[PDB]
């Protein structure tokens, strides 16, 4: 079924080989930036130190997957020692708690910290006013085919926009 | 729509009222122990300082998931801390996670751990050496019926034990 994997996996793609994200910047997996610099075997060298192996550039899905965990593990963590964080995610439902997740997966902990309105709104179930708040962000206007699922998905609590 | 939530409810119950557990325990929501005290007003105390009210000791679904939420995080942070756990962990598809997690759940981390020869054939992906491994526990055989469920769930990677 649907699950962070497979919504992040929709949302960050799924790639093998090193590739240019939309800054340029070098990357694998679901969304794993290797690196800033513009040099590829600062990024491979990177890779190989994350992956455990001479990789050259290329990775299994399983190595994929475990990037991906360790990840989206580094996201949870960072909500679970937040203070602002915490407390609207245990507030949501199974399937908002992956939406917030999705956020702080992308911008990270910090920036999603920042939306401080959002997510007092949602923390209240103001689902109809949290998804018209977050729409306004710099968020959406940067990536707004993700940000549009994301927030849909805070607005029904249902996995539609992925299926 | 299957996850955490979903498998835990099944697994040990959603109660919108206080009760005892085995061991007379009282208990709320998802198999949450209030307090091992025998005064109910101590329940109900350590209850009201949960969930944001005077309950009276009746919450409803959406405080009971709050709640769960809250254990839930607990489990899988004391799995991001523990060196014999997260390893597997990170190994694991999602939803085997919610299967490790699940067993966090039930017996705690300390317990999961000693598991060891268990875990090593999950992270090689041995799954059905694991599964027939697993059953082989106590832990089978003092509720075979949710652990089959765990189990199945390690062996195959899908929901189908609960559905
Ligand atoms: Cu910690």
């Amino acid at each position: 079924p649907m699950n962070i994997f497979e919504m992040l996996r929709i949302d960050e793609g799924l790639r093998l080989k090193i590739y240019k994200d939309t800054e340029g910047y070098y990357t694998i997996g679901i969304g794993h930036l290797l690196t800033k610099s513009p040099s590829l075997n600062a990024a491979k060298s990177e890779l190989d130190k994350a992956i455990g192996r001479n990789t050259n550039g290329v990775i299994t899905k399983d190595e994929a997957e475990k990037l991906f965990n360790q990840d989206v593990d580094a996201a949870v963590h960072g909500i679970l020692h937040n203070a602002k964080l915490k407390p609207v995610y245990d507030s949501l439902d199974a399937v908002r708690r992956a939406a917030l997740i999705n956020m702080v997966f992308q911008m990270g902990e910090t920036g999603v910290a920042g939306f401080t309105n959002s997510l007092r709104m949602l923390q209240q179930k103001r689902w109809d006013e949290a998804a018209v708040n977050l729409a306004k962000s710099r968020w959406y206007n940067q990536t707004p085919n993700r940000a549009k699922r994301v927030i849909t998905t805070f607005r029904t609590g249902t996995w539609d926009a992925y299926k």
